């Protein structure tokens, strides 16, 4: 079994805060989630707070409601929950393939039981005619990220893919640099595989649960 | 000489509002400037009002402080100045070669004699050691967009330098789209020659005066 | 166990022949194979027979020397074996992270228990200073390719990484697009989880022997 | 008046020899040019030899037919001039922006009053009903190249655009590296203007013939 870190236990939950411009259109989102640190399990609820309903997809916010909660074995140090108490910062660039663009920033930070995340998103350059302007996506792929060590960071590379109505794929790539705010042992190169799932959702996504599992590895062969 | 549009005078002034995040840090700006804009001149002085003094290089800044201060010569439509009295938005991707990115969003609107710009940017991946975290950066080249029209939106280029401290160059790419907000009439395939100094600033760049002549033209051959 | 095609025996070698200009410098190289097709396992020695010794790591042209020798699971279509005996061709871009280039074709026949590929390699911008030309590369990293059909082509992305001297990545994007010959049964989304190992080798990398072990299978979650 | 080198002549001519494939095809070029290498004036006449008539657009071959010829204004170096007699080699990617990617490689070298070229290139990706191989493109936008030294090194970078039967564009990107056999005086960041047209050709374009003007410069402002 992996080492357990007394700062966090086998259940916690934890608030986050969004606020972001996509295509110009400013907004904000709080959720509520709850999970299960150690075995890579959780669940949000999303509120969209100011600017809905959204004029764009709902998806391109989803994977950004959480990184505690990925299930490591034994092996691998785990280099976000290391970082607490104290917490930790990361960054993120997502590149759709039809030339969309969003900047991604985030703050995490432990209040006893509860993680607290404040995240910000800019994005720009999203077709007026395209599956994200016109709500063609249809949820993400399962998928895994890519982790090696840095200069003390976490480095993260994902090929994404959105699914779309009748068949076919939109293509993002995730490029994420995780910091700790104190230092911590590094892991080697290995993989995290994800499932992010939409579960319900209400007519104009103002409100939205979301849940994931993720589990980190080596390679297969 | 070009046509002038009279909702716009020959002379004019303009407020700037800016908020944004650069590898994590919040801050404010504001600025007020004025200029010739169909002679393609003006000026602005800016007040960093939150988050400062900002960590970072100011002239990443520079570049997003007012594009209807363009000279058109006669036989190039006007797009900025034609959306006018209702005004246009514009988009913009910053894309430096060591990784660090920025996406860029503004509204722009006139009352009377004054231009209002609301500017928001999100930089991410300056790397801590690279020249813009360093303040190692010592202005820009001038430098030279090129412009098409497509889908009602005019699309922009530019190859821009940062100058080094002890010579050589840091390189950003620049992509734009603007988009007014009522149907004008399209210019063809053409470039705009500019030159951006700061010709004035405190110690820690609190408060900043930047100088921009900006000429729009057809190929010199 | 998955559906297996008589054109493609148990056992089969192959003859590769490759031709390529990297950095300017102008090779050839010749291998043959063999391995077992339906348990995704080969082995090939190959001949630098034209420019050797190579300027350059051995390692940028590894992944280059055979994907009829994959194992699919037998709910996955095998787009690849499907194309017998007419065969494929494939194109791929090689994106380093330190700005290089290469280009690549693959033109893939069959005669009778040997396949027969051809390939084309071009590169350039590896830095002089850089872990090729210097040669300071210890491998591939396992990886996994991601995989789906678009317009009867098959589309693969990995995020791959070459092992440094004294620790350290250096990571190279890829972008495959694979072209049966006939059309065929499109698979879905899924994946490839490839190993690949320079196991002998003399001084200036003019004999070469490789193997690797590629394993399809959907998501693990 | 730009001072000239005595290796090269006021009126020059040159052979130029090319190889490459293009979404698998292979093909050879010859070409036989004169021109002012002072002035920035040239013209050459191909003739495809192999693998003819060519199935995609010859545009995308026109920029690889000579930078001698550029002329140059006294108070800027002339980093290829001064490259010989012993010469220079190039190496060029050009990014299309659906995708498809060409490398290009190029060495150049003189005998007495004639230039001679080797070059290279590798085209991929360029998707089947794109104007590249539906033949839709009509030639180059003019365009300008800028230019700073790095490392003895002349980089280059070019926003590009294709004109499009119809109207519109099909946008590509230049990068060059521009390597002198030999040490040489290194410019300041600098640009080249161009103008290249095809003059005339038969109905499959196996034999072309092509016009350029080439203009160095410092900022207009």
């Amino acid at each position: 079994s992996h080492m357990m870190v007394s700062v966090i236990a086998k259940q916690m939950t934890y608030k986050v805060y969004m606020s972001g411009t996509v295509n110009g259109h400013y907004f904000e989102v709080e959720g509520d989630g709850k999970g299960k640190p150690y075995e890579g399990e959780q669940t949000v609820k999303l509120t969209v707070t100011k600017g809905g309903p959204l004029p764009f997809a709902w998806d391109i916010l989803s994977p950004l409601f959480s990184i505690p909660f990925t299930k490591y074995p034994e092996d691998i140090p785990d280099y976000v929950k290391q970082s607490f108490p104290e917490g930790y910062t990361w960054e993120r660039t997502m590149n759709f393939e039809d030339g969309a663009v969003c900047t991604v920033s985030n703050d995490s930070s432990i209040q006893g039981n509860c993680f607290i995340y404040n995240v910000k998103i800019s994005g720009v350059n999203f077709p007026p005619n395209g599956p994200v302007m016109q709500k063609k996506t249809q949820g993400w792929e399962p998928s895994t990220e890519r982790l090696f060590a840095r200069d003390g960071m976490l480095i993260g590379n994902d090929y994404m893919a959105l699914k779309l109505e009748g068949g076919g794929h939109y293509l993002c790539e995730f490029k994420s640099t995780y910091k700790a705010k104190k230092p911590v042992r590094m892991p080697g190169y290995h993989y995290v595989d994800r499932k992010l799932d939409v579960t319900s959702h209400n007519r104009d996504y103002t409100s939205v649960e979301q849940c994931e599992i993720a589990i980190a590895r080596h390679s297969l062969l």
